[PDB]
């Protein structure tokens, strides 16, 4: 039941999603090993993901969380990078999209930094890179990220350098505690707590 609607670049919605993508790029502590070397992206396409069943699944769970947290869903817009983008947009998030080995346990991981999610497009640690050239820093091959609506509810704060949420909590927040430029990362343990709202097609750009 999924349909994808192209946004025109003249559309304010295209422009505000592109700006969130571009403005949350940072340098990474691997020097670009996992995700490539770049300071900005070439945005090729932005599509709205429309699936009524998956949306109602999201809003149902959002209401449950909100009612457990003084009518506050604590909803964010966050990036997700994955080799399974194309299954996610058709079937929704579930246990098969969890990062089993993540530092906050087996859950589904999201980032404020678009460049963090970019490290996972070709797999954990960037895998072996693009399928065509085996290059984690490929400037040619098209990449895709999701920009997702995520319900955090009461989030457990972890200060730092499928499983269950900590008791009394609906998510985990990974707060950066060394790299002063890093933005937060978040983990949910229920696939229903996220909706893949935008599919973004891009390339990383080689710095001049
Ligand atoms: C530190 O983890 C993360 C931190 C921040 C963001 C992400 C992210 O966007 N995706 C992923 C990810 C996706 C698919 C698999 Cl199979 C594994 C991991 C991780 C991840
Ligand atoms: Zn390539």
């Amino acid at each position: 039941g999924t349909i994808l609607i192209d946004l025109s670049p003249d559309d304010k919605e295209f422009q505000s999603v592109e700006e969130e993508m571009q403005s949350t790029v940072r340098e990474h502590r691997d020097g670009g090993h996992a995700g490539g070397i770049f300071n900005r992206y070439n945005i090729l396409k932005i599509q709205k993901v429309c699936n009524k069943k998956l949306w109602e699944r999201y809003t149902h769970r959002r209401k449950e969380v909100s009612e457990e947290n003084h009518n506050h869903a604590n909803e964010r817009m966050l990036f997700h990078g994955s080799p399974f983008v194309n299954a996610i947009i058709h079937k929704g998030f579930d246990e098969r999209h969890a990062y089993i080995g993540g530092m906050f346990g087996a859950g589904i991981y999201f980032a404020e930094n678009s460049s963090k999610s970019n490290q996972y497009v070709y797999g954990i640690g960037g895998g072996t890179g693009c399928p065509v050239h085996k290059d984690r820093s490929c400037y040619i091959c098209h990449r895709q990220l999701l920009f997702c609506r995520v319900t955090l509810g009461k989030s457990f704060l972890q200060f730092s350098a499928m499983a269950h949420s900590p008791p009394g909590h609906h998510s985990v927040t990974g707060r950066p505690s060394v790299n002063g430029l890093a933005l937060a990362e978040y983990v949910i343990y229920r696939g229903e707590q996220a909706y893949p709202e935008y599919l973004i097609t891009y390339q990383i750009m080689r710095p001049e």
